[PDB]
């Protein structure tokens, strides 16, 4: 076992191995807290996340397990992965804190306007990561700029997969459709790409209602083919009761942008999710001709999510998480 040292940073106790030095607070979301640090063993800059109250309830315990399982499975250059995972606890009985470690990323996409060349590379990387994620039957569901880490080199990694946000959400979701597919993520990517090209949020709704109205203004109210797939009687009334609007001409709305970028946007921002382009198909779009390499856009190993339907005690989830910490084997340097 390694030697741990303790310190207090921002009213948070940090107890980690000696190998990680010079902890410095980066930010504190609700998920947990993060510090940048230096890993003496590898000479690398890393980010260490300390989970907040990981076993405070069934919800939290299952969430802690879900995140650890998912992070241990993601091995892709465009998806945040695990360099290490540890606990100061020496037994299950004492186990109450979880620490996750990954490569330190200097910024996010919100912190940029961009050349068409930079938009191509950044969206390319997002899709390449999504292809991998989607291949494992995982859906991100909350893609947005702040979930995309980027370094000075413009290398990008997707954070918080399968774990206003409303601005990047697919319409089927705030219609409360409970059978949405993986292309909910493609809608988000389309919102992101548009914003990188124009420098403006595409659909800055103030609430769920307004958000839908901004969306239909651009892509038009639903056609009869899409109307037939809506079961909710409520949803139909609301939708059919709206002032029917036509799909706008994207070449006009995004006038000045690379026509190839416009073509892709049109394929991503389709109201009917069954017609949206997939990540794999998007990667082969002529817009990414300079980066697309079919032999270097890998898929993931099968991912076992059966635990999602289990109803267990906090201690059972806690125990399962303990097991995942112990069985962890770091990736080759
Ligand atoms: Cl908004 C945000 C940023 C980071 C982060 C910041 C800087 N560099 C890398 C990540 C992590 C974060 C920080 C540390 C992590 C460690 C292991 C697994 C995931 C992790 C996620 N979460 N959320
Ligand atoms: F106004 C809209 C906006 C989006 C949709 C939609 N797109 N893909 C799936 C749906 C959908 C929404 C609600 N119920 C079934 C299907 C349907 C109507
Ligand atoms: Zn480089």
């Amino acid at each position: 076992r390694p030697t741990f040292y303790r310190q207090e940073l921002n009213k948070t106790i940090w107890e980690v191995p000696e190998r990680y030095q010079n902890l410095s607070p980066v930010g504190s979301g609700a998920y947990g807290s993060v510090c940048a640090a230096f890993d003496t063993k590898t000479g690398l800059r890393v980010a260490v996340k300390k989970l907040s109250r990981p076993f405070q309830s069934i919800i939290h315990a299952k969430r802690t397990y879900r995140e650890l399982r998912l992070l241990k499975h993601m091995k892709h250059e465009n998806v945040i992965g695990l360099l290490d995972v540890f606990t100061p606890a020496r037994s299950l009985e004492e186990f109450n804190d979880v620490y996750l470690v990954t490569h330190l990323m200097g910024a996010d996409l919100n912190n940029i306007k961009l050349t068409d060349d930079h938009v191509q590379f950044l969206i390319y990387q997002i899709l390449r990561g999504l292809k991998y994620i989607h291949s494992a039957d995982i859906i991100h569901r909350d893609l947005k700029p702040s979930n995309l880490a980027v370094n000075e080199d413009c290398e990008l990694k997707i954070l918080d997969f399968g774990l206003a946000t409303r601005w990047y959400r697919a319409p089927e979701i705030m219609l409360n459709w409970m059978h949405y597919n993986q292309t909910v993520d493609i809608w988000s990517v389309g919102c992101i790409m548009a914003e990188l090209l124009t420098g403006r949020t595409l659909f800055p709704g103030t609430d769920h209602i307004d958000q839908l109205k901004l969306i239909l203004r651009l892509v038009g109210t639903p056609g009869a083919e899409l109307l037939k797939k809506i079961s909710s009687e409520s949803a139909r009334n609301y939708i059919q009761s709206l002032t029917q609007m036509p799909k706008m001409n994207f070449a006009n709305v995004f006038i000045g942008a690379n026509p190839l970028a416009v073509d892709l946007l049109e394929k991503m921002l389709v109201l009917d999710s069954d017609k949206r382009i997939t990540a794999a198909q998007a990667l082969a779009h002529a817009y990414f001709a300079q980066y697309h390499d079919p032999d270097d856009e890998p898929v993931a190993d099968p991912y076992d999510q059966s635990f999602e339907s289990r109803d267990l005690l906090i201690d059972e989830w806690k125990s399962l998480t303990y097991d995942e910490v112990i069985s962890f084997v770091p990736p080759p340097l």
